[PDB]
């Protein structure tokens, strides 16, 4: 056995679970796009459906880490929603990088008038 390596080291990395499973994902887009390939579901149609503003994006992770309902339940939902509760806004789990996610990004300012002129067919 010539072929002899031990070695039990660790190396300080950072690593956000999946919202409906339990699967870790090096950085936060990882999962999303997991999600919206598997799951089929996304998070910043979220953000402009039920307009979370800078707050209301992290209840709506929260919420699926403590409910952890279904994505069926995800489309299916009115106001009150099932995330305004202040108790979600905390960080259900440890350093995560979802919650970090700058959702200020998704908002974005329709002003150009970048082809503008719908049902111009
Ligand atoms: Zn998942």
């Amino acid at each position: 056995g010539s072929s002899g390596s031990s070695g039990e080291p660790a190396h300080g990395r950072q690593h956000t679970p999946c919202l409906f499973c339990d699967r870790l994902f090096a950085s936060a887009e990882e999962t999303f796009s997991h999600c919206k390939l598997e799951h089929q579901f996304n998070i910043d149609s979220m953000v402009h459906k039920h307009g979370l503003e800078f707050y209301g994006y992290i209840k709506l992770i929260n919420f699926i880490r403590l409910k952890n309902p279904t994505v069926e339940y995800m489309n299916s939902i009115y106001n009150p929603v099932p995330w305004e509760k202040d108790e979600y806004l905390k960080p259900v789990l440890e350093d995560d990088l979802l919650l970090q996610f700058d959702v200020e990004d998704l908002y974005e300012p329709v002003s150009t008038p970048f082809s503008s002129g719908p049902s111009s067919g």
